[PDB]
């Protein structure tokens, strides 16, 4: 089997791997639709996770099960499934603590394109199929379903961490695909006013579609000053960080009111320290909670997000601005995430 | 002044009262729109809370401030306000515990038509105006605004108590006005599948409008078997009780899965005991949490729900099936709530 | 292999079974100390879980690993271990929801003396050793360690469910071994006043040792009136049910103040319905939360309770009023559990 | 009244007895205690410039006069006065954050926006909401630890979200940290690792439940704790002292999914550092909380029950007891010089 892989830092290319074999609890999946992510770019060209050699990229996929182990019971060859980006080992002490995202170590729940070959191949390996796969209903299109493995679960997690009360005012810092799902997530938690911060017009339109009531362009002035004018000095009840540099952490604390919550799902890939402003954090005593979490994975997380799409609570197809067909177009879609045109949100490659 | 009052258990009529006088922190409001509730029916004709004498009924009103105390700071005569059904004293020990609904004793946060003259009069008294009143934006119609004081905050409270996770399956037992707002609340908490139980078609249509994906009519068979068939034996993650007799508590426990939650906002006016089925409650060990709460009130609760209506997260005007004009039609609206025609959800009397 | 077994409903005795074989993830353990439970009595003489034939009884044991499967990684033959009473399958959807006690179905986390042979034999089988075993420190005596598998985790779970705030007043209804650990748990959650309800003097003395500040004997009058007099009408912030018939549920609701919590760990083995008093539950609106849960199990739960004993946070050896030596005295300890002398709390059998 | 004359200058002034509102009460102090906050206010300008402001915010006094609407307190009652006496009729109270009632940290009024307790009398706003009766069985030197030290340290333990048997590290074993050590024990902590150096504080930490002592004499705190937990880290870290860098140490020693609970007051620097890598680059589920201590009547009543029913003995914090109004100055000066055998000084006035 072939696979679009990271040869080394700054280099990508196709490689031939021996098709993987499933353990007694594992499954082999061929992809029906894949999507590249900004994480793949940070991994290859910035060394976000360190040095990697000959590692197939990609972690957002929808596929068909072709082979299962002798102990796999809920999945058989021919089943269309949604594969979460996080496929942890479910038999660790961190799972018994309630944090499967860190099963076996910090962020160790994320295996694809990290500690194992990713989904950008003719086949890929899923560990613990009965715990890390969810059946895909036929009524959900592939381009919509491939938004569930990473974009939907991450953005919604930012809304979960934000501890949104009914009618609260929420700010979403960054309206990329994750941020757009955070806006939709904030709406799904009963937020009243949703202030979205971003500039790209294609993102602003998608943000309004998902529930944003105000748009703050960080080109029209400082984010902090704009939001304080919108909220008439009250600030926001919660801020969801879905993009930006390390400085955006300071912006979030400044706009959240005392007792509120700063929920980060953004990946800070550079800098030794994330700044927390001393005065705006009450010198340590303002009850401004700061959370930061990896997206949940596993079967149950996927099944619940599938129900949200199935019952028309959120339509993630607005994230898909580019659709390609064919295994070869994985490279072009990946290079699109590196160039990042102003009309791109998320590209999807459809496979035979 | 005039006011539709409870003469005794089973008797209602107009009575003559002394126009109320405000304390230094209080406000006098004349009603602009009022709505009767089922609670008044349980109070008068079932003796659910005991004997009352010449107590003006009603607790759902949008009004105009006509007089304020010397220490009221945020409200002046002429301000259109939304008056929460629950107007507690905010300087008690129960408020410091986080349960203002029971400020001064069980259910003591609910004063109108309970321990104080209600809103069905030419004027009524609001205690602690700066803490128990919210300004009404011009953009919200009166017939919609009067759904906020009680119907919206109660139904949404059922959804809050239910501890709904994103994509969870929620059953709403009873789709009267409170149940319909519980359906809307469940959607606002990110519920996927929402199973609504009721029979009246006007309620069924409203349930579908507010987010119900399935309708269970308790005329077509036992509720438990229908819901267990719908969920393929899994049960529901949460059940919100918004109507029915004491037996509906047993129905809720039977359909909620182990680890789920039964959230009751229904007001049981008859029976000595609410039944909890032993076996289906795991003989005490199934982790099926049972909650039951009076609706939140106060200025902040009203302001947050106003933002939900203002930013078009929920449209409560669909609850209003009958609109009348005039003090005389308060009697007609109250009696409609006693007979409950098959086409009634919520009546509103406009006093423009 | 010898084993004390439930022959049928109402009959027990020693039988010879084929020594069990471990699966690749399992372990074979020989017991060093065991304890009978009230649950074993309900199973044999009341048919609580139905008819059983030649099922070895017992679920509280501390032992030595004698054999492990090829995939067990943290335990080798010779390791002294604490075996939790609940040894669930850790690869189910209920584990992903956070309720391992119901892994595979209601209460299905409890396997010993239910769906598999218990610990009252020369050897027993532990499923998923790396997830369901904890190492036993040498400094902890066997008679103390064998209180961890069930009594400590159940009683402490009652304290966890009660949502105890620092300085709150907690009542524990029933001071058997589980109730005594609920008293200790309430102290470990920062309870101020702890009112323990019981009659047997050996139980009263243990309750005082574990932190009880007041003793209510239900022979001196109704529990409700006694507790309301002690708290001067305030009631308690939480009530932990650790014993009694179904009527104790109504008693619990009557003494808890509005906004409090009723946390049940008791096993109700009789009655079709557990009564919840309508009026004292606020007619459904008193914010009196009712919880009821099976005890937590698994490796992490045992390791944490082991640390509580190791670092001298709780001494469970005071629960042990009878210690016998010898494999044969399992019969005497089990029968002692049925006769219930006034000086008995928990008996322990030491082996070899 | 012992007052802050200006930045760096203090002295006795004119006892202009305060007047109570209809809901307020005038209390004369029976026992007071100075805090590091009093020192930061005067000599570092922590809250800005003040003129003729009576200092002090930890006092157990007796109410001598009440307003016409005070119902639960009469002249002659011995009460515990919390350091935080917020206005209870604001929107932040309806959100559940009375410490910020009317603005960030606005729940703390004594020695901030009103004269403190180091005077012949002081003014307590909303007596029925900000006062608690003091049982006779509780000694004064023990009771005066409740208004600030006990409620702060216990708040650090509350914010930490401690599960039964969890491993908790307390960074800093001053009076607040010592109460955080006792608080973690009250929340069911198993192993409690205390970080500090002064011997009188180390002995108190073991008394309140600390199972390990990490001294910066044997190496960096991060390396020591990782060896103690054999690389597992701790489930929660309560920050009760140190510079801004202690925030980075806290993140490094807490395991993924744990909690950093800060009650420390950071008075210098523009930014508190959160280490990127050890915070999972933003995704390690290491929650960071930081809150002002709770106040009000209920908070005091709950902590009084803990002392009354002998759940915690705060008298071990009191290393020096003085008698007389004049020794308020000497006790205040101890907090500035900080002897190595001092934890908390108390001035008895009854
Ligand atoms: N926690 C998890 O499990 C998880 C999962 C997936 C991804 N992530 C990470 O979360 C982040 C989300 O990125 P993405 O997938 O949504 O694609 P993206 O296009 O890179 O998102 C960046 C968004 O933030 C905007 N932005 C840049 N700087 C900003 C600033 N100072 N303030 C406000 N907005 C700013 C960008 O607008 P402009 O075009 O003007 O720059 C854009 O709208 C990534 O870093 C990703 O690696 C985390
Ligand atoms: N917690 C609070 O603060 C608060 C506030 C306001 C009201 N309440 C109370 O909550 C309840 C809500 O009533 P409402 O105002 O929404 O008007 P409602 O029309 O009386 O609500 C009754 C609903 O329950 C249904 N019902 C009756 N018996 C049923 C059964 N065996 N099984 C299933 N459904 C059954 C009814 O079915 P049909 O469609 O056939 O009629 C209807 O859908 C009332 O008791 C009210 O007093 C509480
Ligand atoms: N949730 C779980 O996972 C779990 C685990 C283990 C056990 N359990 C069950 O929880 C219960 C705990 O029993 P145990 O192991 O602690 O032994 P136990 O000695 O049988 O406990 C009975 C206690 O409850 C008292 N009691 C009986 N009726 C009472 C009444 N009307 N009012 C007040 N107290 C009353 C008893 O009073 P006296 O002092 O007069 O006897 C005694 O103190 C058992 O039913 C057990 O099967 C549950
Ligand atoms: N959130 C609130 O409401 C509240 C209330 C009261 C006070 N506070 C503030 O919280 C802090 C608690 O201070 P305190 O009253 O308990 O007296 P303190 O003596 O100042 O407590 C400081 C503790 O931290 C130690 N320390 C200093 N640098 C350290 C470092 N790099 N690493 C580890 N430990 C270090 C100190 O050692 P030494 O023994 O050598 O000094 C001492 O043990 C103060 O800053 C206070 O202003 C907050
Ligand atoms: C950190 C990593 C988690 C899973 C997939 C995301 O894109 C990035
Ligand atoms: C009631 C029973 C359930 C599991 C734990 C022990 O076996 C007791
Ligand atoms: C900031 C200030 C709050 C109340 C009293 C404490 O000592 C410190
Ligand atoms: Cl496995
Ligand atoms: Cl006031
Ligand atoms: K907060
Ligand atoms: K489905
Ligand atoms: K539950
Ligand atoms: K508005
Ligand atoms: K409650
Ligand atoms: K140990
Ligand atoms: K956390
Ligand atoms: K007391
Ligand atoms: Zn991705
Ligand atoms: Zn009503
Ligand atoms: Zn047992
Ligand atoms: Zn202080």
């Amino acid at each position: 089997m072939k696979g679009f892989a990271m040869l080394s830092i700054g280099k990508v290319g196709w490689i031939e791997k021996e098709k993987p074999a499933p353990g007694p609890f594992d499954a082999i999946v061929r992809p029906l639709a894949v999507a590249p992510c900004t994480s793949d770019i940070h991994t290859v060209f910035e060394g976000a996770i360190g040095e990697r050699h000959n590692m197939i990229l990609g972690h957002e996929a929808v596929g068909e099960v072709v082979e299962v182990g002798s102990e796999v019971k809920d999945f058989k060859p021919g089943d269309r499934v949604v594969v979460p980006a996080a496929t942890p080992d479910w038999r660790t002490s961190e799972v018994q603590r309630g944090y499967h995202q860190h099963s076996g170590g910090m962020l160790a729940g994320w295996k694809f394109s990290n500690v194992k070959d990713g989904v950008f191949g003719e086949f890929f390996h899923v560990n613990d199929a009965d715990m890390n796969l969810a059946h895909l209903p036929k009524e959900i299109p592939l381009e919509a379903a491939v938004m569930i493995p990473d974009m939907m679960t991450t953005g919604f997690h930012g809304a979960e961490l934000a501890d949104i009360e009914l009618g609260a005012t929420v700010a979403v810092l960054g309206i990329g695909p994750v941020g757009l799902m955070a806006v939709a997530g904030a709406k799904l938690r009963g937020a009243g006013r949703i202030i979205a911060v971003g500039s790209r017009p294609v993102c602003v339109d998608a943000a309004k579609y998902y529930g944003a009531t105000d748009i703050v362009n960080y080109k029209d002035g400082p984010i902090e000053s704009q939001i304080m004018n919108l909220t008439e000095g009250k600030g926001v009840d919660a801020a969801i960080i879905a993009g930006g540099n390390a400085d955006i952490m300071a912006t979030a604390v400044k706009i959240v009111k005392p007792g509120g919550t700063i929920a980060n799902v953004n990946y800070f890939g550079e800098g030794e320290v994330l700044p927390v402003p001393r005065l705006e954090w009450g010198c340590g005593m303002a009850h401004k909670t700061i959370k930061g979490g990896l997206c949940p994975g596993g079967r149950l997380r996927m099944e619940r997000l599938i129900d949200l799409v199935f019952y028309k609570r959120v339509d993630p197809s607005k994230l898909v601005t580019h659709v390609f067909r064919g295994f070869d177009n994985i490279e072009k879609a990946f290079m699109l995430m590196k160039d990042k045109p102003k009309d791109l949100i998320k590209p999807v490659v459809i496979l035979a």
